[PDB]
């Protein structure tokens, strides 16, 4: 078999000529030719067996994938693995390969309004079909879109998604989180297991914001410094927004802290687009139950000249699927069954 820096591949007949594109706690990804549709693809490897937290991911990524069909949404094109349980060590996840990530364009490309308004857009059109799955992404930051050559944008990374649940979105203050720092709601430290679509629309915000200028809008060095960034710029919660925080922790912690003043979006943002502005101010809101849904947000004038609701498509039905009880190897039974499709036969 073909190997790339130091791992197997085993890939072909269908996939060869591989080049490598980069390595995680993930695997390891790589682009390949597809000998069947004549195109390059990307493909990662995945060897999660032996913890059960990156089985979860595994699965998560694999079933809301699959039942997934979206043009802003990243595909699985095929999955290869072994034929029985027993000699399956590796998961070949085979997708469409794109350019680049809003990661790596931010940190080199000066981003126009009119790429920013159709980056924003199509990141809007793809998360209203998975709020619509009533599913949350929990996790959408520049890494986690992708890029082709025209600039056509694809969510990817669903390993950390959710079907979502506001009943019981209700914790305490300091609660321990795994999503990535800089794009997380300040309800995530207050009060929020991060169970609701205003989650999302969090991270949207912090995204937008980043794309009008190249840096992080809050780039908390640890856990609570990232509550600091965010009030430095939204300015002391107001009294009603603060009266829906009934946890005495967080709620205490909140009326402990000097009184600080908005930071306006015109003064940190001087060459952006008034529209966007506004945009931005409705979906970084302090209070969730405030917050600018998926729906309205495609809907804000920033967006007209894409806005057609008859072409920002939802899901057939909502997801179900839960996997923290699950053990391991139970995972393994569940991502070999899934995979089955792919399969000679
Ligand atoms: O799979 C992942 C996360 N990843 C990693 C990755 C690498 C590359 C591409 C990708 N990249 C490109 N092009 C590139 C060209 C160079 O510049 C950048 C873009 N084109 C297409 C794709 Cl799909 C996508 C992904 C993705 O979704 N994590 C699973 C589930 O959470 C997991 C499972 C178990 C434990 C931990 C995590």
């Amino acid at each position: 078999p073909e190997m790339v820096r130091g791992q197997v591949f085993d890939v072909g007949p269908r996939y060869t000529n591989l080049s490598y594109i980069g390595e995680g706690a993930y695997g390891m990804v790589c682009s390949a030719y597809d000998n069947v549709n004549k195109v390059r693809v990307a493909i990662k490897k995945i060897s999660p067996f032996e913890h059960q937290t990156y089985c979860q991911r595994t699965l998560r990524e694999i079933k809301i994938l699959l039942r997934f069909r979206h043009e802003n949404i990243i595909g699985i094109n095929d999955i290869i693995r072994a034929p029985t349980i027993e000699q399956m060590k590796d998961v070949y996840i085979v997708q469409d390969l794109m350019e680049t990530d809003l990661y790596k364009l931010l940190k080199t490309q000066h981003l126009s309004n009119d790429h920013i308004c159709y980056f924003l857009y199509q990141i809007l059109r793809g998360l209203k079909y998975i709020h619509s799955a009533n599913v949350l992404h929990r996790d959408l930051k520049p890494s986690n879109l992708l890029l082709n050559t025209t600039c056509d944008l694809k969510i990817c990374d669903f390993g950390l998604a959710r079907v979502a649940d506001p009943d019981h979105d209700h914790t305490g203050f300091l609660t321990e989180y795994v999503a990535t720092r800089w794009y997380r709601a300040p309800e995530i430290m207050l009060n929020s297991k991060g169970y609701t679509k205003s989650i999302d629309i969090w991270s949207v915000g912090c995204i937008l914001a980043e794309m009008l200028s190249n840096r992080p809008i809050f780039p908390g060095k640890h856990y609570l410094d990232q509550l600091n960034h965010i009030l430095g710029i939204l300015g002391s919660p107001s009294q009603e927004d603060l009266n829906c925080i009934i946890n005495l922790k967080a709620r205490n912690y909140l009326l402990s802290l000097p009184h600080k003043n908005k930071v306006p979006w015109n003064r940190l943002f001087p060459n952006a687009d008034s529209k966007a502005l506004d945009l931005l101010d409705k979906m970084l809101t302090f209070n969730p139950h405030k917050r600018i849904e998926v729906e309205q947000a495609l809907a804000h004038p920033y967006l007209e000249q894409y806005y057609d609701p008859s072409d920002e498509p939802i899901a057939e039905a909502p997801f179900k699927f839960e996997l923290d009880d699950l053990p391991k190897e139970k995972l393994k039974e569940l991502i070999f069954e899934e995979t089955a499709r792919f399969q000679p036969g």
